[PDB]
């Protein structure tokens, strides 16, 4: 539904860098311990991401938390978007791969990358925003579409815009390093 489609992608991000997180299972469940600051949240591993990190404190981990359900109880309950951090410190942004944003009518730019790893979670929501923020994606009909992101060896992951990114895949994460390009057509 465009309604409520425009209202996930709507919705505000916790994102922090440079924390630590408690793993542990809970009845075949794996979940992540996140409180940074006063916000308390809980992380849902699923498929992929589940096995990347180990049971116990992990350090240096990056976290880009959206709450799916629409209760309003004080913790975050996220799935996926969890990271590692970058290995060092850089100063300015480690790639800048091209953004083309396909009304099919294109209009160039790109997008800018701050982190080695990289969550499917963050760029499905990032560059959703964009779409909806200035070209009208969820709004007069405008609903379905492909997110297209080329790496450097010619492998792609694409994304289906008519509806919201799988689960199995907010886990997920790319070297942010080897992103060539990023296309998101919208039709």
């Amino acid at each position: 539904s465009e309604s409520e489609l425009k209202h996930y992608y709507n919705k505000p991000i916790l994102e922090r860098k440079n924390v630590t997180g408690f793993k542990y299972t809970d009845e075949g469940k794996h979940y992540l311990e996140v409180t940074v600051g006063q916000q308390h949240s809980r992380i849902t591993l699923l498929g992929s991401d589940k096995d990347k990190f180990k049971d116990g404190e992990n350090s240096n981990i990056d976290v880009f938390i959206l709450r799916e359900g629409d209760s309003r109880q004080a913790t975050n309950y996220s799935i996926g978007g969890v990271t590692k951090s970058n290995s060092v410190q850089y100063i300015d942004y480690i790639n800048t791969p091209i953004l083309e944003i396909k009304k099919d009518d294109v209009l160039k730019d790109f997008y800018y990358i701050s982190k080695e790893d990289i969550s499917l979670k963050e760029l499905d929501y990032r560059l959703r925003e964009r779409a909806i923020k200035q070209h009208g994606l969820y709004s007069n009909g405008l609903k379905q579409g492909q997110i297209t992101i080329t790496m450097n060896d010619g492998t792609t992951h694409t994304i289906d815009l008519s509806q919201k990114l799988e689960k199995e895949r907010m886990g997920e994460s790319i070297d942010g390093t080897k992103i060539n390009k990023i296309l998101v057509e919208m039709k």
